[PDB]
């Protein structure tokens, strides 16, 4: 079970064991980079470090370190690793997973149509395989969305900041968030990638979003998108939340689409009606 929250959950790392190789840019609270940590058995890693900017206010402080937090209750495959913390000396540090091909939708926008089905199916289940994980602690993330997904350098997907286009319908109208809006918001990332980063409705007017959801409409498949994959984003996307396959369904749908790759033969701006 996940718990609502920093050195319960987070390694204090001893500063001498990080390096800085490569600054990336700036981000929230601070700058961000790239390195190597030594780690106490003595090996070498790559990780992504973000620094919390100097001059920081204490809200600001808390808000930042909030993450390691969050990120640092979960251990697996598919989800960003917390490597620790540097709170004892400044600038205050979180150092996680090294991700060598960054943001998947921005990685996908690079290589559009480049990808085999499977591979794309492969990046899909290890998101989903993440997502069953976090749900089955009970965290309900929010912003899934392929901007959120990072992706290594052999193609591994893994979920990580611990958003109206990816909001489930009952979620906008009432701020209703469950893992059901959760396995919404998966749907829209399914459509995400088989479309290569195409930004899920375009330019829409966010009312029109809104709207054109509730009244049924659904974002159109995908070119060559598979029948069993557009069929998962119309399942992931039911107006009743209660009519949403599961994370553990979706991981199982997703294998099976694997084991029997003869099945992604079967093929499928402006919405479509549902």
């Amino acid at each position: 079970t996940y718990v609502d929250p920093v050195h319960e959950f987070a390694k204090e790392l001893d500063a001498t064991n990080i390096s800085i190789d490569k600054v990336v840019g700036a981000g929230e609270f601070g700058e961000v980079c790239s390195g190597r940590l030594k780690l106490p058995s003595k090996k070498e890693i790559s990780v992504a470090i973000k620094t919390l900017k100097v001059g920081y206010t204490e809200k600001q402080r808390r808000d930042f370190l909030g993450e390691a937090s969050i990120m640092g209750q979960f251990d697996h495959p598919n989800i960003i690793r917390l490597e620790g913390v540097v709170t004892k000396s400044k600038p205050v540090m979180i150092v996680t997973e090294y991700m060598e091909n960054g943001s998947l939708d921005s990685f996908l926008r690079k290589h559009d149509a480049q990808f085999t089905v499977i591979q794309l199916v492969g990046m899909l289940r290890g998101i989903a395989s993440g997502m069953k994980y976090l749900s089955d602690m009970g965290y309900v993330h929010r912003d899934l969305a392929a901007r959120n997904i990072l992706i290594n350098s052999n193609l591994v997907c893994k979920v990580s900041d611990f958003p109206i286009r990816w909001t489930s319908p009952e979620a906008i109208a009432y701020r209703k968030f469950t893992s059901a809006s959760d396995v919404w918001s998966y749907g829209i990332v399914l459509w995400e990638v088989m479309s290569y980063g195409e930004r899920p409705y375009w330019e829409m007017s966010n009312q029109d979003v809104i709207k054109a959801v509730d009244e049924g409409y659904r974002l159109p498949p995908p070119m060559d998108c598979p029948a069993a994959l557009y069929q998962l984003m119309l399942d992931c996307w039911q107006k009743d939340r209660n009519n949403r396959p599961k994370f553990e369904q979706i991981v199982s749908i997703l294998d099976k689409l694997i084991r029997n790759p003869g099945s992604l033969k079967i093929i499928t701006s402006n919405l479509l009606l549902d």
